[PDB]
């Protein structure tokens, strides 16, 4: 009769894949993100809102594709531009136009954008602009932002989810580690300190906007233009990361709403039209590192970067945002399921919070619902939920019928309905009492 | 002229790389595909064909760099793809096929026990060194000067350029610092490295083959020679199969080089002409992406083992496996070696086809009846200068025919022996011309 039990029965069917998938794989996963005790989901068919397990199990979706699936699972625009393009080949040993196409779409959104070059990856995408950073610049030096996710690669693998000390991950050369500055968010009195200190030997200033992971770690808006200026003045490039808020938060990225111009921008997820992709764009004297005419010349190659399915879906994807104002819908969306979570935080007597910005939401246990300063987020001095009861959560959730991502994240598409996040309101209300049956709550 | 009439038959994509040259450095998004005066828009490819945008038919020898063992538009591996597309692409959680794609690495890669997928060959090598110095504790690399691994920082640098062991631009010079170079073959040289490092090297990795398969050769046993001074200085061995992988064999290189390497590099063929990678290893090495190891490496990936990529390489390898391909291929491409130095020699040309398996790569400067590749490993005879190779691309394209940039050829499946032949028959009058117009 318990969550964990009842979750044990309902997929029967994702635990045998669970075990196949463990003697061949890490955990039985390809990626740490999946990582799930018990065992997670096995996903056989997605369409809409909604994903289907082995078990034959619907669940309602709000996390497919990380953010990269603005348009939902199988829009009929995207996969008809895919089919189309599929019956054409893959890779030419060449250039062709579907790629100029998706560039063209690219520079027409960015201003700030004038050359660009795909990469196989968003990992890719923040690889290669901190190289063309440090060739550019001829500089040593990396600041980054505590907690801040660029990607796995070595360069942003220390101080990311540990190592907070500036010390080197495990793999990682102590040098690139000792070639990393860390600032905390929001903490501007250490920023203008470490320019101060280092400023002419800094390359990049790398920033995710909203936060760490698009706002579960807030950082303000102010904090990136008074970065992206100090930048500026001693000769480091400012890279902003907006792989997932490029064509999420509006049709000109992130950038246009801070008001700042980076040197780089790197994009992938809804960009690459929710197929593997990733690009780097930024400006004229800054890109040519990669002309082959370039004293600096920095290597750049990839088999199937801006290959013509990935660019098909782009193209298409990026048109149907466009066209069908997707980004004011999901935006208002996001704003409807903030407030219907805190008021039903409120409703039962529950101090958690529903916080983020944008086309989503993040839960934070122990915060009351009426909070408007996430301040103690961003300065980590909101205790860590109990990891047993966020793991129930996620179960009890799957048990009826929904499934939401990390600790307690939502991602909104064009594909959901006022309805989709009322049931999801609905399905709350029965999973917190299903976790205070079982005393994983608080108060 | 060969450059004006390339320039007259290509008009489309003058009209192409314009609008290509104001939105990418170079007009391209990869270094590779910078072509003077400008390079071929293909916007069709089907089978060993692919179509220009002036509509001009070409007999491909280089589309997928290696990756389409099958050819364009395999069918079965496109009604694969179609399928899995209509069921979704991201599901924020595991899936069937990421599995039943594994089983089948495993099965032909006994030395893989686990393994982890990844967005390109390049992520694949980049996750390979990180783990190589995550369970050694060590900080240098090893590897073969030309060798090609992809773009990161950590094989930048003494890949085309700074061979004397200094960084690339952007390079951090402790990266350079942290990166042995020897030179293919010089296996002097590689006892002298490992007795002066050999504690401090967490790697050897290597191509096999040689150079991008084969353009600067490299010795079988050379290699196994470093995979064992690797086991003996508690080095790992990394092999990058990312070329070899389900093209020379169904066990790959390392079942004919009777080596079993701590890793394994896979991608292209590997993973269904989409992309995708993938590394696998020894158990105990691969640890180190497990959540509770004391070495931790933090690895995902958003697209990572996505269920399209895994449905084209379910088909793929099943393909491959079913119809004998690997033989096939293997078989064409010794014909093809043999047709092109009977060519240069009935012509009386100091030219050679050399190379393995299935392709060939060109060496202007030596006798079509060389047995011995020394002199290209050694870097004695003078690679080919560029402008004739450029003239010589134009020319093959001129008569409906298209190579690898260097000058090297890739087969498929749908590679039959009279697109071997017309390939010699259109080499014939392209060396004609290149001499008319005095550039071999």
């Amino acid at each position: 009769g318990s969550i964990l039990n009842d979750y044990k029965r309902k997929t029967e069917g994702s635990v045998f894949w669970a075990q196949r998938a463990r003697s061949v794989m890490p955990d039985g996963v390809t990626a740490d993100t999946r990582v799930f005790d018990p065992h997670g989901l096995f996903i056989s068919d997605a369409q809409g809102v909604h994903k289907t397990d082995v078990d034959g199990n619907v669940y309602l979706d709000f996390f497919g594709g990380h953010g990269a699936l603005v348009l939902g699972h199988g829009h009929p625009r995207v996969n008809a531009a895919i089919a189309e393009a599929l019956s054409h080949g893959v890779q030419y040993a060449a250039s062709h136009p579907l790629e100029v196409r998706w560039a063209e779409r690219i520079v027409a959104a960015f201003p700030s954008i004038r050359k660009l070059r795909f990469t196989g990856s968003g990992t890719e995408t923040t690889l290669l602009a901190l190289r063309v950073a440090r060739a550019f610049t001829g500089r040593r030096m990396i600041l980054r932002i505590a907690t801040h996710y660029h990607g796995w690669h070595d360069f942003s693998a220390s101080g990311y989810n540990s190592h907070f000390d500036g010390q080197p991950a495990p793999g990682v050369l102590p040098e690139i580690a000792k070639n990393t500055l860390l600032i905390r968010p929001d903490d501007i009195e250490g920023m203008r300190e470490v320019f101060a200190q280092h400023g002419s030997d800094i390359a990049a200033f790398i920033a995710e906007p909203v936060g760490s992971h698009f706002g579960v770690t807030p950082v303000s808006d102010s904090f990136l233009r008074e970065g992206a200026e100090l930048a500026r003045q001693y000769g480091a490039l400012f890279i902003l990361d907006e792989v997932i808020s490029g064509f999420r938060v509006g049709n000109h990225g992130m950038q246009a709403l801070l008001d700042v111009q980076p040197d780089l921008t790197c994009l992938a997820k809804a960009s690459a039209g929710g197929l593997p992709g990733g690009i780097l764009g930024g400006r004229e004297d800054v890109m040519g590192v990669l002309s082959r005419g370039s004293d600096r010349k920095v290597l750049h190659q990839g088999t199937f970067t801006g290959n013509p399915i990935t660019a098909a879906a782009a193209i298409a994807a990026i048109d149907t945002i466009l066209e069908d104002d997707v980004c004011a819908k999901i935006n208002d969306l996001g704003q409807f399921a903030r407030e219907a979570m805190n008021h039903l935080f409120a409703r039962k007597g529950l101090n958690w919070l529903a916080y983020g910005r944008f086309s989503g939401f993040h839960l934070m246990p122990g915060l009351p619902p009426n909070t408007t300063d996430t301040g103690s987020i961003t300065r980590a001095e909101v205790a860590r939920p109990d990891v047993k009861m966020i793991a129930a959560m996620r179960m009890a959730l799957i048990l009826e019928g929904v499934d939401i991502g990390g600790r307690g994240s939502v991602f909104l598409s064009a594909q959901h309905e006022r309805e989709h996040v009322e049931h999801l309101v609905t399905t709350f209300d029965r999973v917190l009492d299903r976790l205070a049956d079982e005393n994983l709550l608080s108060w």
